[PDB]
């Protein structure tokens, strides 16, 4: 069993090329389904949700009375926009290998606690760089911690069947619970965290985080610069103490990788690149993370 | 077992109100899940997909270099935009009744044959009324016949469990098969047809088509004007011969209702309004259609 998370930057800038880019991950996903693995699939949406959200603003409101599309709704559109491209491609690749399996894309709502510190400190800048319907302009939005998901129960079961399931698109839509009632809110959820929570609920072995590096380095552009091959939480904690990692780029991926393997000798997390990910699953590339 | 299809006009004009409108259908859907029924849920997307597709055109391309969003991709966004609102609301309503069930939204790709006559006659007008990346401007787009769906196999199983499944959003994204390869194409699929094909594959009893009428009438604004209560394919065929029905508004719903009950004494199709749909399930309103 293997949960794979594909960054939003790997899906490109326009539909045109997103349709292109997505083939690569899909073919890789197909090949594992052959080696006998269960691949649960996920993806980020930084660029795609931004493109969609801008656009409703960008000019559409400018050049008319077009409606107000909060960020939640643009994440909804981002999921169906991306899920569409992935659903074809991975279905398509599986067929090249004459394999029979249902590829699914679940629209994803991610449960977060409403008292999350993150809201009280609106972190991630978003949308038009102007100086915009009433939010905390600076705009900006939080990054809540993912506690669960609307259909996990049913999702894990589809994974129990041999269904190749695509979930946690862009990390899912931030959803709080208020008086036994759901309420989508505006903001984002880090897709690595999201997919790591999912990786846990389905209880896979491996959690692979796809990213544009062969290894995560420490002391970069320094004499003691070193590439991590294997490693563990204990060390990552020190490395993190000394700010080894780009706050955002690598830190969240590291932390999310830790959250998954922590106290589970039977599971690893791999942070490798797209080209070299089959190698990566055999120590030959990327950085393995363990309890 | 009951498949319900909710028109796009019933979801409104803007997210603001779509979030409002969707509560009504959801509460109705909740109540059936209580009477012991399995409710498979579906919806159209005429207005929503248009709003999204315009917008990328409307001004966004005008007021910048924003990307080219074909209609397929705007249907992808329309599904995740709508699936989001439905997923909350119907989950929410089910909780008011303290019921425990997983509500799911499957991104939907609808298989059509590429030789479909419909393409060679681009029927349904779409997008900017100008006089637009190269399609058949007149623009316009076909309305293929739905032969199946990427995950029906897996979808019907989730329905076998007690999962309340939302599918065929906007009728699904038109997808042809070319050399064992899938290829989303531009155009639409009538959601009533789509949901009727689905109604069949899951093999429910009832297929309810929600629409803004208490009954389907014949000979409207004529002396012999009459409301249909029960009826059958044989008669509908004559009524259709004499153009009893609005080509588009009622015709497709009628035909789709026929396609489902035809040769199945154990199943009906109900064409009733939203306010009066629980009544409708008991002969008290709407028009029942039978083999």
């Amino acid at each position: 069993r293997i949960v794979i998370a594909l960054g939003g930057n790997a899906l490109g800038d326009n539909p045109s090329q997103q349709k292109e880019l997505v083939k690569i991950p899909a073919a890789k996903i197909a090949a594992l389904i052959q080696e006998g693995h269960e691949v649960i699939v996920g993806h980020g949406n930084g660029p795609q949700v931004g493109m969609i959200f801008n656009a409703f603003a960008d000019a559409k409101k400018a050049n008319e009375k077009t409606a107000l599309v909060p960020f939640a709704e643009a994440g909804g559109m981002s999921q169906g926009y991306i899920g569409y491209h992935m659903l074809t491609a991975i279905s398509n690749e599986l067929k090249k290998l004459n394999i029979q399996k249902d590829v699914l894309y679940f629209l994803t709502q991610t449960i977060v606690d409403a008292n999350d510190p993150a809201f009280k400190n609106p972190t991630k800048p978003v949308g038009p760089f102007y100086s915009n319907p009433n939010s905390v302009i600076v705009k900006v939005v939080a990054s809540p911690i993912p506690v669960d998901f609307i259909g996990i129960d049913a999702i894990k079961q589809n994974v129990n069947n041999g269904c190749v399931c695509i979930v946690g698109g862009g990390g899912g839509i931030p959803t709080i619970i208020q008086d036994n009632q759901y309420i989508g809110v505006d903001g984002v959820i880090d897709k690595d965290f999201a997919l790591a929570k999912i990786a846990d609920a389905v209880n896979a072995d491996i959690f692979v985080v796809l990213t544009a590096v062969d290894y995560v380095y420490v002391d970069f552009n320094k004499p003691t610069q070193k590439a991590l091959k294997t490693v563990d939480v204990k060390a990552l904690n020190n490395f993190i103490n000394q700010d080894q990692f780009a706050k955002g780029s690598m830190l969240p991926k590291i932390k999310a990788a830790m959250g998954f393997v922590n106290g589970h000798p039977n599971r690893s997390a791999i942070i490798a690149d797209l080209s070299k990910v089959e190698d990566a699953l055999k120590g030959l590339s990327g950085t393995k993370i363990i309890a």
